[PDB]
């Protein structure tokens, strides 16, 4: 297990997304649709001058899957997926641009023109882990709870073939965000013109 520290301006981004009284959560869900969306864009794109990266899988999804019983909700993708380089890599720029424009007037909802939308999920998550297989490389888990650090490790876990799965442990007062009727609502208002399929899995 190695322990990192995050570069001092995604620390305080973490602290502002933790802190700051903001009613509108939701937001959270679609990011991390776009972000899946975006890997798998990159997934088509690199297959058609060479098929052999769709060898670790053909099919090109979005799944969500929420458990009541581990208080988790999983966004699943089939995308291009991370190397152990990309994970620990993949924002400073777009942290700081964000924070100047949040005190210039603009709001939490618009953190993903700064390409750092990911980290809106610590407004429902205490903890994320992020698993992810991509075809150059060996399956790696990320997770932080924030507090400044975040481990990786390689995954001993089921084999996921090619893609990135974000399983986000959602604090005790989020779990409306577990139920089916909650989650539709969310995908329909903002993630209507997704161009791959999203499955809701029930439980
Ligand atoms: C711990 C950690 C490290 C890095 C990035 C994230 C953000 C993230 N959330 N949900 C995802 C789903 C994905 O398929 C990927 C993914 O496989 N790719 C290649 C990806 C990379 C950057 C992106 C992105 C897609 O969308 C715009 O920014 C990443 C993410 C989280």
């Amino acid at each position: 297990v190695e322990t990192f520290a995050f570069q001092a301006e995604i620390a305080q981004l973490m602290s502002l997304i933790i802190n700051t009284f903001y009613s509108n959560k939701e937001i959270f869900l679609r990011e991390l649709i776009s972000n899946s969306s975006d890997a798998l864009d990159k997934i088509r794109y690199e297959s058609l001058t060479d098929p052999s990266k769709l060898d670790s899988g053909k099919e090109l999804h979005i799944n969500l899957i929420p458990n009541k019983q581990d208080r988790t909700l999983t966004i699943v993708d089939t995308g291009i997926g991370m190397t152990k380089a990309d994970l620990i890599n993949n924002a400073k720029s777009g942290t700081k641009a964000f924070m100047e424009a949040l005190q210039a007037g603009a709001d939490i909802s618009m953190i993903g023109q700064f390409g750092v939308g990911f980290y809106s999920a610590y407004l429902v998550a205490e903890k994320v882990t992020v698993i992810t297989k991509h075809n150059d490389d060996e399956q790696y888990a990320w997770e932080s709870s924030a507090g400044g650090s975040f481990t990786v490790r390689t995954d001993t876990g089921e084999p996921m073939g090619r893609g990135t799965k974000v399983i986000l442990h959602l604090k005790e007062d989020q779990t409306e965000y577990l139920e089916e009727r909650r989650i539709k609502e969310i995908v329909k208002k903002h993630s209507q013109f997704i161009g791959y399929p999203i499955t809701l899995f029930v439980e």
